[PDB]
């Protein structure tokens, strides 16, 4: 598997709600870097921060993708809209762009780059006009 | 130019304080997209907004860069750390990724992805 198609993986399974798969693609000592929030190490954590957010559905949009590097190592950057709806039937929609280094068909490090006000927003459950 | 040359073209005349000749890089109706704040749209207000920074130098380092599409057109994708120096001797380092549409060698839609808490807590004087 090339970076481009452990990444077009990666993001498939999320959307399939298979956490664990998706998880299976990270390194077992993994950077996870949502940037404005703290950095995630190794792929348990990884696994449990993701499943912070109680979702019952999950539509992470591919905008555009392209690699660097060759069959074997690469990084890969998206833009996407990254959609969930939440056990409470909330509906988040987030913008963000994601690098992803991958050796061999697995992810060593993942940086999303986004807004946090916006989502902290958009987890917010007259009070006013 | 390809949509990597053209990119690169303008990152570089950004990087060399040449505001205008990036800008000439733009299309005439540009999408300018700071995600997390207001849309600018073509090259003239654009110049004005990159303006409103009071940058002596700026060092915008590209990690990584790719591109989809072909010579003509196409979407280039950026992983960045975009540094500043301000005329009060402040600076910045706001970690950025930036999305670049273009076609025939114009920049018809730029949308640039951080976060801006970050940034704001950075201009703190």
């Amino acid at each position: 598997m090339t970076p481009l198609e452990t990444v077009q993986l990666f993001l498939a399974r999320v959307n399939a709600l298979d956490l664990d798969g998706a998880c299976a693609l990270l390194a077992e000592d993994v950077v996870y870097d949502n940037v404005p929030m703290p950095t995630v190490h190794g792929r348990a954590a990884a696994r449990a921060f993701l499943s912070q957010l109680p979702a019952t559905a999950i539509d992470w949009e591919t905008h555009a993708i392209a690699a660097t590097g060759d069959a074997a190592r690469g990084t890969v950057l998206t833009e996407r809209t990254d959609r969930f709806t939440l056990a409470d039937g909330r509906t988040l929609a987030i913008r963000v762009m994601g690098a992803f280094d991958v050796a061999d068909g697995s992810i060593t490090a993942w940086r999303d780059y986004f807004d946090l006000g916006q989502f902290m927003a958009q987890m917010a459950p007259h009070h006013h006009h």
